[PDB]
C-alpha cells in the first residue's frame, strides 16, 4: 500500500474481514517529489533536534519510506515531525547518549509522540518498538487535524488546521518520499486484516467497476455501469399561457395583523381573517411566521390534520401541481380546530401552528363547547390534485420569447415541466399530427416512474409533438472473460474499430499502442465469453465462431440397380459430457444463526417460533428425500462387489488404456483423468488446525449455524464405485484364462453392429490403431477444448455461491440504525429498540428461506440429472443398445465412466467412418426352376441388402463391408417380379448336401 | 366517450400511460333529454 500512485490509511484500529470494503479518505497523489540524505557531517543524526523543515501549504503531507527499510536504530532514522500554525508533532526514539531522560541503548524501548505548543510539552504517551516494527510512512491530514505514524492514530486535537511545513531527518538509508494529495472514494482488499492493495475511483475503466458493484476479483461475463458527466447547453420550457404573456409569478404575502375577538361556540362562527386565491401560471407563498411560532405535531384530538396533503407549510415554494389552491389564516381553537374543521367545514386539510395565548378561547366540538382553550393560528389549504398551476421561487428567466430555439439531437440536459431529467429529442409531430395522439387537453404524457415520454409546445405556426429518449450512455457494457477487464461494449461511435451484432465494440490499450484492429479467425468452440455469433478471448482480441458438425450415413436405400457406398474400414470419435448427481446436505440452526453469542436477543427471539419451524421442515424433508433413493441409487448399479483394484500395469493386448485407469503410486485412488478433473477446482478438529484455502470455510460455517451431514454412502465408498463399474465392463463374460482383461469385450462389443461375434485374426490390429489415435484425440481434447470441463466449472461455482451470499448478508443491515445487535440496545431507548430488532430479525429469516428455497430448487435438478444417471448407467455401460445416438453422437460402442466433483464424467466412444468402398448393388432376384414354378428372392431384415462381385453374389452387412456368401436363412420368398431385379436362370440359394 | 350513458372528464391536463387507470368523478347519467335548433328568424346567431 506505499506504491506510486496512492498511500494507505488505517481506518481506526479495528479490522473488518476478509473482503472487499469500503472508505473515504485521503487517498490520491498530486506532485510526487523526492529526497535523500539530510545529514551534515556528522556520522549519525543526533536526537531531538527538531530543524530541517520544508515549506508546504496543502491540505496533506505524505512522507513514506521504501518498502519496510528503515529501522529505529543509530545512524538510520531520527525524528520527522510535521508541523502546524502553532503546535507541532514530532516522533523521536531518544535512545540514551546524555539527553533525554529515558536510559536506554538498545532496542525492546519505546518512542515518544509528543506534540509542543510554543513553550511547553503536553501528551507524552510512549508506545513500544513492538507492534511499530519498521518506519514505513507518516502522514498529516487537515480536517481534524491528526497525524498518523504508519496506519493508525497517535495524537487529534480540537482545530481544523492546514499543513505549513515538514521534514525528516536521518544519516543514510532507503530515499524517502514527500508527496501531498486530494481527498477521493476508494476500497481496499485485506485477508488477516492488513492492506494488500486498493482501487481509487479515479475515473478509469478499471475502477469504475470495483467503485460500483463494490468487489474485485469478479466473475466472468458482462457488467454495466455508468458516467455521469453534462456540462451543455440546458434548456427549459416553461407552461405556456393563453398567448402574449410574459411569465410573471405572482407575490402572495401574509401579515399577522391586529385580529378580533376568539370565536363563539360555533364551528361555522370561525371567521378567516385573510383570503387568497389561485387562478393560473405561477405562484409563490411569502410565510414569515416562522418567527416563534411552533409547529403542533399531529395527534388524537388538536395539532393539524396534514394526511390528505403530505407536504408541510414551509415546503409550498418547492415545485409542486395543483389544480386549484387557496389559502387562509383564522384565529380559532386548538384541540378540536382542524378535526373538526376538516370533516363539517371548508378545507381539505388544515395545519395549526401555536404562539402564547391566552387562555380564553371556546372551542368548537358536539357536547364539549363549554371550556376555555388556547388561541394559535390555523390556517387553511384547499388542495386539489392535478396539473394547472405551479409553484416555484425564483422568476422564470424566458422573458418575451417564444418557444423557437431548442436544439434537437444532442446529448443535453433539460428541466421541462418541472422534472428534471438528462437525455435527447427528436421531431415526432409528423406521426402525431394524425391518429389525434394527444385529445384536446395539450400536455405531456408521463410513463411509468414519472418521467416524460412526449410532450407538447406552443408558438410557431402549428403545434408539434416532441419525444425524450436517454443519451448514448444509458447502457453501456464491458466485457471481462477469465479474470480481468478486456473491452467497453458501447453503444456509441468513438472511431470504434470492431462492430459486433446490433452494437459497436471498442478495446482499452494495453501498455503499446498497437493490437487495435485484426483479421477474425474461426473458432470450433469456446467457452471464454460468447456475445450473439461473435467470442471474446482473455488476449483482448474477438474471434468469430462457427459450429462444425461430422458427417452422417444411412445410405443404403436401394431402388433400380446402382452402385451404393459401405464402409471397409472405420475410426472412433470420442464425446464427452458431465452429470451432476450427489448434494451436500444443510442443516439451519436458526437460534444461533439470528443473534450472535450474547445474553439478550434470545427472550426477543421466543415469540418467533413456528417461523424456525417452517424453516427447518423444509430443509429436514429435502434431506431425507434424498439421502434414501441416493442409498437406492447405490444399490441398483454397484454391480457385484468385485473389489479388485485393477490398477492399470495389467498386460493388455496392444490397448493403452494406462492413461485412463489408476495408478499404482498415489495417495488417494484416483486416476490420470479425474486427476486432472480435479485440479481445475468431513472429518476435522475446528477447535484447532487449519487444512487449506477453501476447505477452512467450514469453521466459518459452523460458528454461524450452517453445517453439513454426511452422506448414507460414507466417505471411502464412492471411490470403489467407479473402479467396480469398470471392473464389472472388463470382466464381465471370461472366466480370466488367456490375456483378456480389456480387448474381447471390445471386439466382441464391436461385432455386433454387423451380425457376428467374436472374430479373430481378421480386424484386429485395425481395431488397435483406431483406437489409440482415438485415445491420442482423447489426451490432446480435455486441457483446452471439451464439453465437460466448463459444465464442471458452472457446476461448482454455482454450489459455491449459493451459500456464500446467505454468509455475506449477516453484515448487510436492514432497515434499521446498525448491524450487529450487541450495540443496538447501548445506544438508544429500551422500548424504542424493538421495533428495529424485529425489523433485523425479520430480515435475517427471510434470508434463510431464501437460502432454503434455492436448495429445494437445486435439490429438484440434481434428482432429474440422478435418474438420468441410472439411465445412462444402466444403458450405455453394460448393455450396449442399438438406440441411435442415445449417447456420443453415433450408434455407440462402449463407455467408461469416471469421476468427478460430486458427480460421474462419461466417455462415449461413437462409431463414425469416413473411408468408403465404391461396389454395385442389386436389390432382387426372380429365378425360374426346371418345370412348373416361380419365385422371387428378398434380402430379410437384420441382414443387410446384397451385392455382387466379378461374377457371384454376396449379402452384405448395412456397416461394414464384409462379404460372405448367402445361406438359406436370409431370403423371402414372394409369388411375384416386376424386371426390377435380375433373374439368374440358376439356383443361388447355395444349400448343403 | 361521449355516449348515452356517461360523460367522460379528463383528470387534470397530464395523461398516465398506456393501460387502464382509476378515477372517481362525476360520469354517470340521468335524465337525457335532447334539444334542437335554438335559434329565431336570423340566418346566423348573434356573438
Ligand atoms: C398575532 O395576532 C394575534 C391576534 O391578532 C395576537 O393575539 C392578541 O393579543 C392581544 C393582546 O394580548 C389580545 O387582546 C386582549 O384579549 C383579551 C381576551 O383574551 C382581552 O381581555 C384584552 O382586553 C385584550 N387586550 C386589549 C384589547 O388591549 C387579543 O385577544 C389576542 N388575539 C387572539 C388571542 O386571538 C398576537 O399577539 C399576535 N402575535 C404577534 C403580533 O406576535
Ligand atoms: C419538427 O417538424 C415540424 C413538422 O415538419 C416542423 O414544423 C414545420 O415548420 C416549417 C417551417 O417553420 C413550416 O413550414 C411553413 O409552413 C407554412 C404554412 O404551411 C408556409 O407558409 C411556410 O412557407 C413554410 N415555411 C417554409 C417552407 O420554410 C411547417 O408548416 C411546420 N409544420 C408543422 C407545424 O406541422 C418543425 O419546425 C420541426 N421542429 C424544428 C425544431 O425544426
Ligand atoms: C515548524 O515547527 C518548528 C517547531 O516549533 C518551528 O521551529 C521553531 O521556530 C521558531 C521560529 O521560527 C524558533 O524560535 C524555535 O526555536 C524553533 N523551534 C526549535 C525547537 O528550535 C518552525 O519555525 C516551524 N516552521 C515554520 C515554517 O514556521
Ligand atoms: C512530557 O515529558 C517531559 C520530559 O522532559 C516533561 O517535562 C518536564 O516538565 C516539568 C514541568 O514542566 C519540568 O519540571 C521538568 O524539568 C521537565 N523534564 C525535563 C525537562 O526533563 C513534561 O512535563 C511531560 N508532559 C506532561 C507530563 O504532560
Ligand atoms: C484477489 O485479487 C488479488 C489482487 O490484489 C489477488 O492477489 C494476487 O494474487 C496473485 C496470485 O499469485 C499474486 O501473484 C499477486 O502478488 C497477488 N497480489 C497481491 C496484491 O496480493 C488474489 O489472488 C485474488 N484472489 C482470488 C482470485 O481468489
Ligand atoms: C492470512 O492468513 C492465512 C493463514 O495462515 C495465510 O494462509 C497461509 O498461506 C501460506 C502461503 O504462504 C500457506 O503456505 C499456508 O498453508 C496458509 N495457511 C493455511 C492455509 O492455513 C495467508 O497467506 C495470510 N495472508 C497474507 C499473509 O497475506
Ligand atoms: C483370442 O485367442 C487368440 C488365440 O490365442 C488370440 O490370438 C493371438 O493374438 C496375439 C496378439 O496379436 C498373437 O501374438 C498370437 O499369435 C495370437 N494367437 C494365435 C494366432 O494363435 C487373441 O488375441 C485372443 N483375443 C483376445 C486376447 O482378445
Ligand atoms: C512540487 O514539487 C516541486 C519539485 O521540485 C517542489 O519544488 C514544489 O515545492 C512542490 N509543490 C508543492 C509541494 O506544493
Ligand atoms: C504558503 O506557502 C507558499 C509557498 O510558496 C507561500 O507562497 C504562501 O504565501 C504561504 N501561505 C501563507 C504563509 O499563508
Ligand atoms: C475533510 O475536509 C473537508 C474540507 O473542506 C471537509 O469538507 C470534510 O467534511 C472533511 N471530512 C470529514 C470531516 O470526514
Ligand atoms: C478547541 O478545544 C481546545 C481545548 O481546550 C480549546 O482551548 C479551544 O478554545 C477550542 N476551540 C474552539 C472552541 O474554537
Ligand atoms: C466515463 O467518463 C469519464 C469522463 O470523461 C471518462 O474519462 C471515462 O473514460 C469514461 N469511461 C469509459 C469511456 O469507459
Ligand atoms: C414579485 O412579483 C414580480 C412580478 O409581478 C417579480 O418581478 C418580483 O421578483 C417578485 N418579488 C419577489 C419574488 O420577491
Ligand atoms: C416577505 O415579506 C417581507 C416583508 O418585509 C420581506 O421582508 C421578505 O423579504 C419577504 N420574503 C420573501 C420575498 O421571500
Ligand atoms: C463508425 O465510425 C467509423 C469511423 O471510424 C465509420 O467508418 C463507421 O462506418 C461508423 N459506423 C457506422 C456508421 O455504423
Ligand atoms: C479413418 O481411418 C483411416 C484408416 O483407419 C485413417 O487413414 C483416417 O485418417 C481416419 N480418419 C479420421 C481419424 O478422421
Ligand atoms: C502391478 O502393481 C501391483 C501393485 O502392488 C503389483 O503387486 C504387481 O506385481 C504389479 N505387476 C507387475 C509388476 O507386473
Ligand atoms: C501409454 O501412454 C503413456 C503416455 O505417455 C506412456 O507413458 C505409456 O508408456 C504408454 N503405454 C504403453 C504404450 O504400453
Ligand atoms: C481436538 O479438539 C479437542 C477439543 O477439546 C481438543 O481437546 C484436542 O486436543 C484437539 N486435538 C488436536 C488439536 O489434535
Ligand atoms: C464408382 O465408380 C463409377 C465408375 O468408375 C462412377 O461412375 C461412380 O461415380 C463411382 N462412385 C462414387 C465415386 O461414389
Ligand atoms: C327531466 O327531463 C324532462 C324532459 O325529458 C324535463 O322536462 C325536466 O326538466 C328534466 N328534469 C331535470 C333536468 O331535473
Amino acid at each position: 500500500y506505499d506504491s506510486s500512485s496512492y498511500v494507505y490509511y488505517y481506518q481506526s484500529a479495528f479490522r473488518p474481514p476478509n473482503g472487499w470494503h469500503l472508505h473515504g479518505g485521503a487517498y490520491a497523489v498530486v506532485n510526487i517529489s523526492s529526497e535523500s540524505n539530510n545529514a551534515g557531517s556528522s556520522p549519525g543524526c543526533i536526537v531531538g533536534t527538531i530543524h530541517g523543515g520544508r515549506v508546504v501549504n496543502a491540505s496533506s503531507i505524505a512522507m513514506t519510506a521504501p518498502s519496510s527499510g528503515m529501522a529505529w536504530s543509530s545512524s538510520q532514522f531520527c525524528t520527522a515531525h510535521c508541523n502546524f500554525s502553532d503546535t507541532t508533532v514530532f516522533v523521536t526514539h531518544c535512545y540514551k547518549y546524555d539527553g533525554c531522560p529515558i536510559t536506554g541503548m538498545l532496542q525492546k524501548n519505546f518512542l515518544r509522540v509528543s506534540a509542543m505548543k510554543n513553550g511547553q510539552l503536553f501528551y507524552n504517551l510512549t508506545v513500544s518498538v513492538a507492534k511499530y516494527p519498521t518506519f514505513k510512512s507518516f502522514q498529516c491530514v487537515n480536517n481534524l487535524t491528526s497525524v498518523y505514524l504508519n496506519g493508525d492514530l497517535v495524537y487529534t486535537s480540537n482545530e481544523t488546521t492546514d499543513v505549513t511545513s515538514a521534514g525528516v531527518y536521518f544519516k543514510a538509508g532507503g530515499p524517502i518520499t514527500y508527496k501531498v494529495m486530494r481527498e477521493v472514494k476508494a476500497l481496499a482488499y485485506f485477508v488477516n486484516g492488513t492492506a494488500q492493495d486498493v482501487i481509487l475511483c479515479d475515473g478509469s475503466p478499471r475502477g469504475l467497476l470495483a467503485c460500483q458493484y463494490n468487489t474485485g476479483n469478479f466473475s466472468d461475463g458482462f457488467y454495466p455501469f455508468i458516467n455521469s458527466s453534462l456540462v451543455k447547453q440546458k434548456f427549459i420550457v416553461y407552461r405556456e399561457n393563453s398567448v402574449n404573456t410574459t411569465f410573471t409569478l405572482h407575490n402572495f404575502t401574509f401579515h399577522n395583523e391586529t385580529g378580533a375577538n376568539p370565536n363563539p361556540s360555533g364551528v361555522q362562527n370561525i371567521q378567516t381573517y385573510q383570503t387568497q386565491t389561485a387562478q393560473s401560471g405561477y405562484y409563490n407563498f411569502n410565510f414569515s411566521f416562522l418567527s416563534s411560532f411552533v409547529y403542533k405535531e399531529s395527534n388524537f384530538m388538536y395539532g393539524s390534520y396534514h394526511p390528505s396533503c403530505n407536504f408541510r407549510l414551509e415546503t409550498i415554494n418547492n415545485g409542486l401541481w395543483f389544480n386549484s389552491l387557496s389559502v387562509s389564516i383564522a384565529y380559532g381553537p386548538l384541540q378540536g380546530g382542524c378535526k373538526q374543521s376538516v370533516f363539517s367545514g371548508r378545507a381539505t386539510c388544515c395545519y395549526a401552528y401555536s404562539y402564547g395565548g391566552p387562555s380564553l378561547c371556546k372551542g368548537v366540538y358536539s357536547g364539549e363547547l363549554d371550556l376555555n382553550f388556547e388561541c394559535g393560528l390555523l390556517v387553511y389549504v384547499t388542495k386539489s390534485g392535478g396539473s394547472r398551476i405551479q409553484t416555484a421561487t425564483e422568476p422564470p428567466v424566458i422573458t418575451r420569447h417564444n418557444y423557437n430555439n431548442i436544439t434537437l439531437n444532442t446529448c443535453v440536459d433539460y428541466n421541462i415541466y418541472g422534472r428534471t431529467g438528462q437525455g435527447f429529442i427528436t421531431n415526432v409531430t409528423d406521426s402525431a399530427v394524425s391518429y389525434n395522439y394527444l385529445a384536446d387537453a395539450g400536455l405531456a404524457i408521463l410513463d411509468t416512474s414519472g418521467s416524460i415520454d412526449i410532450f407538447v409546445v406552443q408558438g410557431e405556426y402549428g403545434l408539434t409533438y416532441y419525444k425524450v429518449n436517454p443519451c448514448e450512455d444509458v447502457n453501456q457494457q464491458f466485457v471481462v472473460s477469465g479474470g480481468k477487464l478486456v473491452g467497453i461494449l458501447t453503444s456509441r461511435n468513438e472511431t470504434g474499430s470492431q462492430l459486433l451484432e446490433n452494437q459497436f465494440y471498442i478495446k482499452i490499450t494495453n501498455g503499446t499502442r498497437r493490437f487495435r484492429r485484426s483479421i477474425t479467425e474461426n473458432v470450433a468452440n469456446c467457452p471464454y465469453v460468447s456475445y450473439g455469433k461473435f467470442c471474446i478471448k482473455p488476449d483482448g482480441s474477438i474471434a468469430t465462431i462457427v459450429p462444425k458438425q461430422l458427417e452422417q450415413f444411412v445410405a443404403p436405400l436401394l431402388n433400380v440397380t446402382e452402385n451404393v457406398l459401405i464402409p471397409n474400414s472405420f475410426n472412433l470419435t470420442v464425446t464427452d459430457e458431465y452429470i451432476q448427481t450427489r448434494m451436500d446436505k444443510v442443516q439451519i440452526n436458526c437460534l444461533q444463526y439470528v443473534c450472535g453469542n450474547s445474553l439478550d436477543c434470545r427472550d426477543l427471539f421466543q415469540q418467533y417460533g413456528p417461523v424456525c419451524d417452517n424453516i427447518l421442515s423444509v430443509v429436514n424433508s429435502i434431506g431425507q428425500k434424498e439421502d434414501m433413493e441416493l442409498l437406492n441409487f447405490y444399490s441398483s448399479t454397484k454391480p457385484a462387489g468385485f473389489n479388485t483394484p485393477f490398477l492399470s500395469n495389467v498386460s493388455t493386448g496392444e490397448f493403452n488404456i494406462s492413461l485412463l485407469l489408476t495408478t499404482p503410486s498415489s495417495p488417494r485412488r484416483r486416476s490420470f483423468i479425474e486427476d486432472l478433473l480435479f485440479t481445475s477446482v468431513a472429518y476435522k478438529n475446528c477447535t484447532a488446525g487449519p487444512l487449506g484455502f477453501l476447505k477452512d470455510l467450514a469453521c466459518a460455517r459452523e460458528y454461524n449455524g450452517l453445517l453439513v451431514l454426511p452422506p448414507i454412502i460414507t466417505a471411502e465408498m464412492q471411490t470403489l464405485y467407479t473402479s467396480s463399474l469398470v471392473a464389472s465392463m472388463a470382466f464381465g463374460g471370461i472366466t480370466a484364462a488367456g490375456a483378456i482383461p480389456f480387448a474381447t469385450q471390445l471386439q466382441a462389443r464391436i461385432n455386433h453392429l454387423g451380425i457376428t461375434q467374436s472374430l479373430l485374426l481378421k480386424n484386429q490390429e485395425k481395431i488397435a490403431a483406431s483406437f489409440n489415435k482415438a485415445i491420442g484425440r482423447m489426451q490432446e481434447g480435455f486441457r483446452s477444448t471439451s464439453l465437460a470441463l466448463q459444465q464442471i466449472q458452472h457446476v461448482v461455482n454455482k454450489q459455491n455461491a449459493i451459500l456464500t451470499e446467505t454468509m455475506a448478508s449477516l453484515n448487510k443491515n436492514f432497515g434499521a440504525i446498525s448491524s450487529l445487535i450487541q450495540e443496538i440496545y447501548q445506544q438508544l431507548d429500551a422500548i424504542q429498540a424493538n421495533a428495529q430488532v424485529d425489523r433485523l430479525i425479520t430480515g435475517r429469516l427471510s434470508s434463510l428461506s431464501v437460502l432454503a428455497s434455492a436448495k429445494q430448487a437445486e435439490h429438484i435438478r440434481v434428482s432429474q440429472q440422478r435418474e438420468l444417471a441410472t439411465q445412462k448407467i444402466n444403458e450405455c455401460v453394460k448393455s450396449q443398445s442399438i438406440r441411435y445416438s442415445f449417447c456420443g453422437n453415433g450408434r455407440h460402442v462402449l463407455t467408461i465412466p469416471q469421476n468427478a466433483p460430486n458427480g460421474i464424467v462419461f466417455i462415449h466412444f461413437s462409431y463414425t467412418p469416413d473411408s468408403f468402398v465404391n461396389v454395385t448393388a442389386i436389390v432382387g432376384f426372380c429365378v425360374k426352376p426346371a418345370n412348373a414354378s416361380q419365385y422371387a428372392i428378398v434380402p430379410a431384415n437384420g441382414r443387410g441388402i446384397f451385392i455382387q462381385v466379378n461374377g457371384s453374389y454376396y449379402i452384405t452387412a448395412r456397416d461394414m463391408y464384409m462379404p460372405r456368401a448367402i445361406t438359406a436363412g436370409d431370403i423371402v420368398t414372394l409369388t411375384s417380379c416386376q424386371a426390377n431385379y435380375v433373374s439368374v436362370n440358376k439356383t443361388v440359394i447355395t444349400t448343403f448336401v
